[PDB]
């Protein structure tokens, strides 16, 4: 049914640290959701996963999400585009199905539980839906504090590679990833057994989620 790159976790690589997830072979195939592994996986990343019987994530690693997610939240929740899609992003990479084909275990290490866990990971990034998705996150406003958004959740990214760079760079005292993500975006053609990540983005200026013009720079009259 489901590949996975990575399924549960197996100990931390430190006294005051978390838990790392398991690498798992690709011909591994992860059990059904549980009632409350499904219930909480659609609280979090919305109703698109409703009809999900079989996900690459456990019930703690859902967990972890919900907690990383609503610390970036507050940033960006005033303009849904950016939210749709960066909570759809991080969502798939932890539970979609086919994550065992956008996700490349490139380097793991040895927890106190004496296991191996993720050390450093590569995400083939399709480049039209990372530009798409720095677009609809760029221009949002900081109220009252006068500043940008991006400052915070993408230290300042002046394109998309810089965004998801800040993203995916190691910061586990900093609230950030636990471990080393890389995103590529060269994945080769001839490449049948991987695949880029790729998604449906929404602008700043779509329709059903529309940003304010403070916000977003194509929603503003002319
Ligand atoms: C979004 O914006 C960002 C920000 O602008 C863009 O990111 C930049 O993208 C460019 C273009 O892709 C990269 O340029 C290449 O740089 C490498 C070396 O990088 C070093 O220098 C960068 C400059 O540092 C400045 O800032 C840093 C802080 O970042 C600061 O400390 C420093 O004082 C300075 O002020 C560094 O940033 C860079 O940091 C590394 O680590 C970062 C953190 O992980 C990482 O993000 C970086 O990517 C980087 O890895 C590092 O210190 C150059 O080697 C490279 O130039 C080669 O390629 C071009 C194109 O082919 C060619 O013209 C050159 O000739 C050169 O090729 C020679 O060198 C190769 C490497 O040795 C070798 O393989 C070649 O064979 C060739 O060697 C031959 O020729 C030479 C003579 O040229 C000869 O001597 C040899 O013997 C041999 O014959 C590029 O210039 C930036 O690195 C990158 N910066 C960052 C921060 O990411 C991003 O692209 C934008 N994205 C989008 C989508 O728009
Ligand atoms: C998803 O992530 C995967 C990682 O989890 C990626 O897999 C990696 O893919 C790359 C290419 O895409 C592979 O690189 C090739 O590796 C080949 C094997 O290298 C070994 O032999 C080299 C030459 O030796 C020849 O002769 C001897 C004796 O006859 C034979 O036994 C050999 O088979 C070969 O015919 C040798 O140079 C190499 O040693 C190190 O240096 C190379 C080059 O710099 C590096 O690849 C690497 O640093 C090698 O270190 C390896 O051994 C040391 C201890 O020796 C350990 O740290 C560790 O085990 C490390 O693997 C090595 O002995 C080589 O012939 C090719 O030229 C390429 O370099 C990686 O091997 C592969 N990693 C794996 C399978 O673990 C995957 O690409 C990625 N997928 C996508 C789509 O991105
Ligand atoms: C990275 O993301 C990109 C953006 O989503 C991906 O680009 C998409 O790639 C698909 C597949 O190649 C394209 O769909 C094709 O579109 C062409 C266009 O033909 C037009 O004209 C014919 C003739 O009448 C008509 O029948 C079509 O409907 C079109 O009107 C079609 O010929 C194909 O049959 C197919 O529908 C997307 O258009 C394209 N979207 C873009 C560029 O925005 C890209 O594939 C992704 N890459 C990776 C590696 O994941
Ligand atoms: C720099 C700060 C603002 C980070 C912003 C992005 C946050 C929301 C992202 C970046 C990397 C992400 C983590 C990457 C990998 C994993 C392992 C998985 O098993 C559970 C989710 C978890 C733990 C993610 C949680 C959300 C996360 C921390
Ligand atoms: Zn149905
Ligand atoms: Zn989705
Ligand atoms: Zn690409
Ligand atoms: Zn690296």
């Amino acid at each position: 049914t489901a590949t996975c790159a990575m399924y549960g976790n197996c100990g931390k690589k430190s006294v005051f640290g978390n838990e790392l997830p398991c690498p798992v072979p690709r011909s591994f195939e992860p059990p059904v959701l549980s009632d409350e592994t499904s219930k909480l996986l659609v609280e979090v990343c919305g109703e698109e996963w409703k009809e999900v019987r079989y996900a690459c994530c456990t019930k703690d690693q859902v967990v972890a999400l919900r907690d990383n997610l609503q610390k970036a939240q507050p940033l960006i929740s005033s303009c849904p585009a950016c939210l749709k899609n960066f909570n759809n992003l991080f969502c798939h990479f932890t539970c979609a199905a086919d994550q065992g084909r956008f996700v490349n275990i490139t380097k793991v290490e040895k927890s106190k539980e004496d296991k191996d866990i993720v050390a450093e990971l590569d995400v083939f990034m399709n480049s039209s839906w990372a530009s798409e998705f720095y677009d609809s996150c760029k221009n949002i406003k900081f109220s009252a504090t006068n500043g940008y958004a991006m400052d915070l959740i993408g230290g300042g990214a002046k394109n998309y590679s810089q965004f998801l760079k800040f993203l995916g760079d190691a910061k586990p005292m900093l609230g950030g990833s636990p471990f080393q993500i890389n995103y590529k975006y060269d994945l080769a053609n001839e490449e049948k057994e991987w695949q880029e990540f790729n998604d449906e983005v929404y602008a700043c200026d779509d329709a059903q989620y529309k940003c304010a013009c403070s916000d977003c720079q194509e929603s503003c009259p002319h």
